């Protein structure tokens, strides 16, 4: 039977038999994705240029917000866009916090590159008035999270108990379409994924285990390279075919780079939803407690065999 | 003034006074390369899931049903294609087009961007048409380029007045020149190559990525990016400067990039862009070939950067 | 606040606090509708005519396909089916729809504006579903509307909470809310119907129809429309005012449009609007139907007109 | 083999040996009517409703046709049913030929989703003075080209020529007008009249006879049925494909009709001719009119031949 992401959903909320909150947060959120999808592939772009005589990651950050908001399922609002979190006024709050980034990877948007929308949902926990606390929650809280990949084509990835699930978006009917059925990843991959132009700057561990990758002690294969530099183009090859990614801690920068809230967790959720890993080399990702809506975090994800390999490089020079 | 694809085309046409042979080839390959964007975003992918109760042999028919049918053709060579297609007599024009109409398809399963690659000569020879007529250096060129379907689909154009990209708008199917005349940067900062080979290559390419992480100046490292689709890291190539590398390992001695429409249409661009494109030993556009298939190494990019390797690569005898 | 079809008929069922199977109907049905509008304006048909080398039937598979699939449904019944179809058991719902998937096809061939037709039932069996199930007056509707294929594409749902009107934007495939709480004009200045058939009138339509080109008050003449394609014509009449008529005559005494899936979705839907729909002789919502494929005659918009209308029936007794 | 709007102008073109001025109008023409198709479908509607937290359709037009003809170096003088006077191209951008077009004809109703539509005429220029409002004042029997986009449950458009009547479907997957109907010729009698019938108390006595007729035959055959849009492209598209016959006759009060000679009336009269078909005012050829106003009326009868003649029959018997 013909699925689509609204149906499959509503299908889930059934079973569940929740109130539906949920369900009008996501389909909200999927009427954004469709409206940046359009913006990214440039539908429009003629009356720019004068046929007849706002940049992209600010009117995305304004879809997903006003969609969001209008939803009457959220109360506070964390964007990659907004130095401070967003506290939806009383008439329109519902009982979820969502942490989202609405244009991942537009820095380098000019060359076409793939570029995406992630996100992550979480319940709010008190009764308080609503704040910027009430985002302060680690990942493993997480009820649903996931990404919209704007690549060769759009696809929504979706992650929630019941697993991993992925919708094609049908641009000629606005529709996405389910094609990937409670997704997982393999075992053990063949590709490793990093900026290895920082070389220079490497941890001695990050170091040692980008070396076994190109120079296998044994006699298998040495692994493939790849490096998109768009988070949600590098992540989305990881769980479709498996290997590892990597943006690790170094001495300049102890915390890496990405942000853990609407970076590092919705994909650390999605991996180990898929049956993958991620780490910061310390921890697992999902349990670190957040202290700052912005603060960063180390990410280490993908296949288990790989992810537990590093782990093992990486206590080696602890 | 808002410019299009057809209309400059068409303008450079009434310009050299040519025949319009080469205005309807363009013409027909901008067709094309629509129809292939729209399968490329699944566009009707419902109705294969089942709603009311393959990509590169698609894309292939595309081009070559296109090309046929324009009356401009009468030699094909795509990738897709072991053996030259001979147009049929009766649909005969004087152009030779080497196409690969779905490039980077193989990993199209992460939705990794995807691109068609084009060169297109005069025939040459007076000789009844072969599959020889499509061997002809780089050099020869008279209009090639690529459509990349990325975060939005883009057409560039190169020809002797330069290059030339176009944005399609899918809300019109429309391709709207957005950059004239584009010229890419003297020195970039980015190296592109697949370093999982890195027990392979040759001295030359392990010193010259050596000096990209480990300046001897004490300047910044270049940043790395690799997606594996080469219309993609061409085009940030010719959009942000730097170096794209495919050399030669030990599966592939004679590198992996095809010479006929992968290596010479993105040399062409890069050179008519004021940049380089290399074997290490010759120019790319200089090579002569041989078999319509036959690889090509490649390094290519801003001059400066290709001018340090091949001062690396002199090194190295 | 912006506002979608999808979600504007969750919150309506979030507040009626229902099990959800009738959102899930309304939702499949609007994928339906976007697939439908998306064939009609010819989306892909540069693949039948070549490139790389039954409207009405497709609009009934995809309309049957998503209503079996939503699990809302037991029994179905189209214009296009002999018989009603009877959902297989577990997929079964509680609710009966009646629909024309593509109203007005015959002559799309002059690209007319056409539409679908729908209205919705609650099922009056409590195991068993059949026909029978389909044959109930339209008073009993939960739901009704139309997607108009039109110079743009919308759909119109008519429930107890009033009349609301969606425009499909076509770069986001998303219905938006755009005109809340319709209500008809009480008084128009338009009539709609096939004045080629004068000669077969019943005598009260002869007068009716004479008084709009010749007022007795000194008035002005109402102006004349007829597309004849049903959905275009009663959303005229929704939208300006004035009536539309499709009355019976000697020849046929019960009309040619059809009661179940023509007639009581616009007559719901002019009710809830403000409007009134009659046969003549009762209000097209009193009909019991003995028969899924019945006929009936319908007069129906603004109530003056409409009441003006009946005046003169009531007249010629 | 597949065929598409611009390989099919070109191919004409080459023939005539032409030094492709007229293709280049053609084509930025052609780009014009996409971009109407999809403002008028309502692409990007959403943002006027506030999804993220602006100029009306037939202004819209204009602006699209208005400013893709200036750019494409192939016109002089521009009319337009939205302008009162003539536009003159400026003197960089001046090419040979006089375009008369209505941006989008039946916009009127545009609230009810009615089908809607392009018109255009285009002339060569024939005197070598400078360009001016009186380039645009020559009969249609002048015209080079002539057609009309139609916006109704698919984009067509229908392009006339002296080779004859082509009709291109676009497909809006793709952005390409492909051609599906070609050399497309009128029936020779059709079975449907369309006029508005509202108006019947101001009807000249003619117009109330051949009406009755269509609807009392004196043989007793079948009467014809009605059919009225109230959209000229609409009406005449279909007049085109089903035959039979469109009316905007004079009146007392109208004695010249009410639609426009240049930009409505000559194009589709034009398309009606190279199909087969006529097209009168009642009183001469429709194309035979010598325009003194850029903005005149016409009365307009057109379709099928013999329709048109058994209306002119009529019309004699009222002298
Ligand atoms: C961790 O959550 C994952 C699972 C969930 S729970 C929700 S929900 O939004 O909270 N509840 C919800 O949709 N309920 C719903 C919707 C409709 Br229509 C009808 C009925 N029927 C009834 N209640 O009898 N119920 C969504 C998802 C995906
Ligand atoms: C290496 O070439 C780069 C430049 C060229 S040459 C050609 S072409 O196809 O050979 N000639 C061509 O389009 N002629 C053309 C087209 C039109 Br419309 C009108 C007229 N007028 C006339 N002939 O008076 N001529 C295309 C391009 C881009
Ligand atoms: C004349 O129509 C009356 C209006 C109605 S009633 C229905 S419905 O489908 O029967 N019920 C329905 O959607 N319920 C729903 C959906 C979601 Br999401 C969450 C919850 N929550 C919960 N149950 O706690 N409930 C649809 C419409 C438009
Ligand atoms: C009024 O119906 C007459 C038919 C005509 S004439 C014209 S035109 O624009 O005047 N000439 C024109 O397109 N020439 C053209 C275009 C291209 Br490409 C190549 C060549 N070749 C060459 N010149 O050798 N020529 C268009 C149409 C449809």
């Amino acid at each position: 039977d013909v699925n689509t992401l609204t149906r499959f959903v509503m299908e889930e909320g059934r079973k569940a038999r929740g109130t539906g909150e949920l369900t009008q947060l996501l389909n909200s959120l999927c009427t954004a994705v469709k409206a940046i999808s359009s913006a990214v592939r440039k539908a429009g772009i003629a009356h720019l240029y004068g046929i007849a005589g706002k940049k992209l990651d600010v009117l995305s950050n304004d879809l997903v917000m006003n969609m969001l908001k209008s939803s009457f399922a959220t109360c506070v609002l964390v964007s990659e866009e907004d130095k401070h979190a967003i506290i939806v006024e009383p008439e329109k709050r519902g009982k979820y916090v969502v942490c989202f980034d609405p244009l991942d990877g537009s820095s380098n948007i000019d060359c076409l590159v793939s570029v995406g929308t992630i996100f992550g949902i979480y319940r709010k926990k008190s009764t308080d008035e609503p704040s910027e606390k009430d985002a302060l929650q680690p990942g493993r809280n997480l009820v649903a999270a996931g990404y919209a990949l704007y690549g060769s084509a759009t696809m929504l990835v979706l992650a929630m108990d019941c697993g991993v699930n992925c919708f094609m978006l049908d641009p000629a009917i606005g529709e996405f379409i389910l094609v990937d059925k409670d997704v997982k990843i393999k075992k053990k991959g063949k590709i490793y994924s990093l900026n290895e132009g920082y070389a220079k700057d490497f941890d001695p561990a990050v170091t040692e285990y980008i070396q076994r990758k190109k120079f296998p002690p044994d006699n298998s294969a040495p692994y493939g390279a790849r490096y998109v530099g768009s988070m949600v183009a590098d992540v989305h090859r990881t769980l479709v075919y498996g290997g590892i990614f990597l943006y690790p801690a170094n001495k300049k920068s102890p915390n890496g780079k990405l942000r853990l809230l609407y970076e590092c967790n919705p994909m650390a959720y999605v991996m180990e939803k898929a049956g993958g890993m991620a780490t910061t080399g310390k921890e697992a990702v999902l349990d670190v407690i957040p202290t700052d809506i912005h603060q960063r975090a180390p990410v280490i994800l993908g296949s288990p065999d790989d992810v537990l390999e590093f782990l093992k490089v990486y206590e080696k020079h602890s």
